């Protein structure tokens, strides 16, 4: 077994992986019931995985929120870097959607309330995430892994692509998952924090209908569709409540200049308790 500080983990206990990171289940060496997730280098992309893991450490040191994955400890050295992070017994949102197929509007509202709270911190600190997708949304249920989805706590994870963006500046780095990036990102244009809001609206749309709002065969086909259609019409089912209808239509705007902003997102009537 491998040790990182006061924690230990074993490979082949894989609970998550990406192109630039690998995640294993772990535990405190003294308190074995204390579960943690140890994030390590993906050896397939050694040099970049180191850099992205180091950047995530610097970002998460400043982002402490109940709906953001906690960073208990870390270990940066010349040739390796490790992150001892919060473990979530519910898994990621992608696995939950693969099992539930669709979520109730009340469940979406509960999830969106927590995401909006986390995004409120990111926005106030001037940080954009740039990799928001169900795989990077973690679920934690304190009443048991099979308890009521009304008591689920949601945590945003994977901050390796995150960056500070000054309020009068635009970003231009191409990162994230093509299905979830805003049109301006995939079309190689400048973008700001409103790109994350498109990703969130895409996630909310997927939780509602079980599918992505804008289908495509490949990333190149998706960007050609975004190019060809100067306006975007997301099909919203008839049973959708009116507050959720306006939230999705304003989040899934093609032009970021027309897209919903943060202040109107943080106080949207759909988030208001029913
Ligand atoms: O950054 C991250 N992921 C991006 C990338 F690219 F690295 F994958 C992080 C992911 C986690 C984390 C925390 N808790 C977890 N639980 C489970 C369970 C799976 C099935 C059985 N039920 C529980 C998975 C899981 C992952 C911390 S960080």
């Amino acid at each position: 077994t491998e040790t990182v500080g006061k924690f230990e983990f074993s490979r082949k206990d894989l609970i998550g992986h990406g192109a630039f990171a690998v995640v294993f289940k772990g535990r405190h060496r003294a308190a074995h019931d204390l579960e943690v997730a140890v994030k390590c280098i993906n050896k397939k992309n050694l040099a970049k995985s180191q850099t992205l893991l180091g950047k995530e450490i610097k970002i998460l040191k400043e982002l402490k929120h109940e709906n953001i994955v906690a960073l208990y400890d870390f270990q940066e050295m010349a040739n390796s870097v490790y992150l001892v992070m919060e473990y979530c017994n519910g898994g990621d949102l992608a696995d939950y959607l693969h099992a539930m197929r669709t979520l109730s509007e009340d469940t979406i509202r509960l999830f969106l309330q927590q995401i909006a709270g986390a995004m409120r911190l990111l926005h106030s600190k001037g940080i954009i995430h740039r990799d928001l997708k169900p795989q990077n949304i973690l679920l934690s249920n304190p009443a048991g892994r099979r308890a009521n989805p009304n008591s689920i706590r949601v945590k945003i994870a994977d901050f390796g692509f995150a960056r500070y963006l000054q309020s009068n500046m635009m970003a231009a780095t191409l990162c994230g998952s093509p299905m979830y990036m805003a049109p301006e990102v995939i079309m190689s244009q400048h973008y700001d924090g409103k790109a994350d809001l498109w990703s969130i609206g895409t996630i909310v749309y997927q939780c509602l209908t079980g599918k992505a709002p804008f289908q495509a065969s490949s990333p190149q086909d998706l960007r050609l569709f975004y190019e060809k259609n100067k306006t975007l019409v997301p099909t919203i089912p008839r049973e959708t409540s009116a507050p959720l209808r306006q939230l999705l239509l304003a989040l899934l705007q093609r032009n970021h200049k027309d897209r919903m902003d943060f202040d109107e997102f943080f106080h949207h009537p759909f988030l208001d308790a029913s």
